[PDB]
């Protein structure tokens, strides 16, 4: 009775790691940060200089 | 001999549920509709109005 039990105990291994894998997927997905566009330049309203 | 009966049993159980497999991926494809791209802009004729 050999075959039977080892067939029983290689189905539920390869539907654990297979969840397994799913929730490793869409927790590794949505963690990308990125980056904000600076605005057009500032207008310069002035230049100067003092002592 | 009961080795092997069990895997004889075993054999053909896996067969048939990697044939129904086919069949339910080939159904799954090609069952997508899609849309259709709206054409350019209509010209305008006329904008008018009356009482």
């Amino acid at each position: 009775v050999s075959p039977v039990i080892a067939t029983l105990l290689l189905i539920l291994i390869a539907v654990a790691a297979a969840v397994l894998l799913y929730t490793w997927v869409s927790g590794l997905s949505a963690n990308v940060a990125g980056t904000q566009v600076t605005g057009k330049s500032l207008t310069l309203i002035q230049a100067t200089w003092a002592r």
